[PDB]
């Protein structure tokens, strides 16, 4: 997250870190046994880390649980990035409490101008790299479909939206992929892609979770 702020420990209790000997992506806890992340985050050897603030120090409140299933959307396209969503089933259920809690799925899509909270342990620099110890947060609005398509012509599908700031300085970044975009208590987005980070006229692009609620429910019910 570039241009954000330190969330505060456990203030985003649905935020998870996906770890393979290092933090590589975020995710969102949607019930005690399932996490939503990005398809492009798929790999073998995923350990889900819940309850984290400083990802480099054991502080208390962490739960480390291996992924038992990692289900990339069958129609994920690694060139267009359409359908950039994955479900992870935990080997055991997480213990839910104030510091580890699920986030609700949307019942409807969010409108342009809706304010959201985006979070992660990704890069905090627009040029160069700096990775934080603690979780970072950014408040950001959803942009209009016309502004999003103007920024990224030919590249925005119905399963994507833009959020952030066209003036530069405030965005998600590498290391944030798979993490949450929460608006009015609902998980509306997944950190997906963008051109650079926090660059003028190049907002973040996010998977439009409201299009996948039925797919998520059906996939969880059958697994
Ligand atoms: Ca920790």
């Amino acid at each position: 997250i570039v241009g954000g702020y330190t969330c505060g420990a456990n203030t985003v209790p649905y935020q998870v870190s996906l770890n393979s000997g290092y933090h590589f992506c975020g995710g969102s806890l949607i019930n005690s046994q399932w996490v939503v992340s990005a398809a492009h985050c798929y790999k073998s050897g995923i350990q889900v880390r819940l309850g984290e603030d400083n990802i480099n120090v054991v502080e208390g409140n962490e739960q480390f649980i291996s992924a038992s299933k990692s289900i990339v959307h069958p129609s994920y396209n690694s060139n267009t990035l359409n359908n950039d969503i994955m479900l992870i089933k935990l080997k055991s259920a997480a213990s839910l409490n104030s510091r580890v809690a699920s986030i609700s799925l949307p019942t409807s899509c969010a409108s342009a101008g809706t304010q959201c909270l985006i979070s992660g342990w990704g890069n905090t620099k627009s040029s160069g790299t700096s990775y934080p110890d603690v979780l970072k947060c950014l408040k950001a609005p959803i942009l209009s479909d016309s502004s999003c398509k103007s920024a990224y012509p030919g590249q925005i599908t119905s399963n994507m939206f833009c959020a952030g700031y066209l003036e530069g300085g405030k965005d998600s970044c590498q290391g944030d992929s798979g993490g949450p975009v929460v608006c009015s208590g609902k998980l509306q987005g997944i950190v997906s892609w963008g051109s650079g980070c926090a660059q003028k006229n190049k907002p973040g692009v996010y998977t439009k979770v409201c299009n996948y609620v039925s797919w998520i429910k059906q996939t969880i019910a059958s697994n």
